[PDB]
């Protein structure tokens, strides 16, 4: 389409991480706009698969949402051309020494943040699936942005819901809707006032899917404001028709502070 570009007209500079996927790059499109490039490694997913991806974004546009810039797939070695974002995923920045020093009133925001792009992704009539801390990306100016799609449907070729994140009634059921993204927001507020702690500490993912179905809950956790941890469980209502909209988390959490 027009997101194709000629290979030339990018160039990788800095390798920021590899994987069984692929890689990620650091890059120019045309020297003047910086961009990050995902690259994948052939023969471990399909072309179409790896593209889904891109093609998803194509769709899912918002300032709260990693934005696709343009794709090389006429050779070999497939890129996919995205949004850079200064200080990785949201995981990581907070585990690092930086992000361990950013207080309460910046979390809230960070919070506030990605309610608001998932928002826009319900408004979509769009389910995202796979919504975690290690797939919100942050920026340089500290913003949040919900960035792999490869999960995301309109409401699998080869990548496993996160099952530490994933609602009960899609465990058991699979059924998946934007209730149980509300749920996986839950996990994620978790995430964001921990710092960067795993969800259920010390209990395997059977543990996990075992506990859900005795109706186990993440008790309130150190740190965490009274207020906060309503918002929680909110998310982890066990009946989906109970949980709360997305556009009344990001209002919820606007009025903090």
């Amino acid at each position: 389409p027009a997101w194709e570009i000629p290979r030339e007209s990018i160039k990788l500079v800095k390798k920021l991480g590899a994987g069984q996927f692929g890689e990620v790059w650091m890059g120019y499109y045309n020297n003047s706009t910086k961009v990050a490039v995902k690259t994948l490694k052939p023969g471990t997913m399909s072309v179409q698969a790896f593209l889904e991806e891109a093609n998803l974004m194509k769709t899912l546009q918002h300032d709260k949402l990693v934005r696709l810039y343009a794709v090389v797939t006429k050779e070999e070695p497939i890129y996919i051309i995205t949004e850079f974002m200064a200080k990785g995923s949201l995981l990581d920045f907070l585990k690092s020494d930086e992000g361990g020093k950013v207080l309460l009133p910046k979390l809230i925001d960070f919070s506030a943040q990605i309610a608001e792009g998932m928002a826009y992704i319900e408004r979509k009539n769009y389910i995202h699936r796979d919504l975690r801390a290690a797939n919100v990306l942050v920026s340089e100016s500290l913003m949040c942005k919900i960035a792999d799609f490869g999960l995301a449907r309109v409401i699998r070729e080869g990548a496993k819901f996160p099952i530490k994140w994933t609602a009960p009634e899609a465990i058991n059921f699979g059924c998946f809707t934007i209730k149980s993204n509300v749920w996986s927001f839950g996990i994620l507020l978790y995430e964001i006032v921990t710092y960067g702690k795993i969800p259920y500490p010390g209990r395997t993912n059977a543990d996990v899917m075992s506990a859900l179905s005795q109706g186990y809950r993440m008790p309130r956790m150190e740190n965490c404001p009274d207020e906060l941890y309503d918002i929680m469980k909110m998310c982890w209502k066990e009946k989906a028709e109970e949980r709360p909209t997305f556009d009344y988390l990001q209002s919820v959490l606007d009025d903090f502070y």
